[PDB]
């Protein structure tokens, strides 16, 4: 079940093929509760680039 940590968001970019960009999640408290709720500056904000940020956003806003 949810819980406030990051392991969905590890799951989810395991999944996607980014988890060099965990480290990212982590520094910019990319919590998994803020997983629905990401935005391309959010993404932006926590250093991560165009294309991955992109991939992340399409996985979140329909899945």
């Amino acid at each position: 079940t949810e819980d406030p940590f990051f392991t969905r968001g590890r799951t989810m970019l395991v999944k996607l093929g980014l988890e060099k960009y965990e480290k990212n999640f982590k520094k910019g408290l990319l919590t998994d509760p803020t997983l629905p709720l990401l935005t391309d500056s959010a993404l932006k904000d926590a250093n991560i680039p165009p294309e991955p940020r992109l991939m992340i956003l399409d996985h979140i806003q329909r899945d």
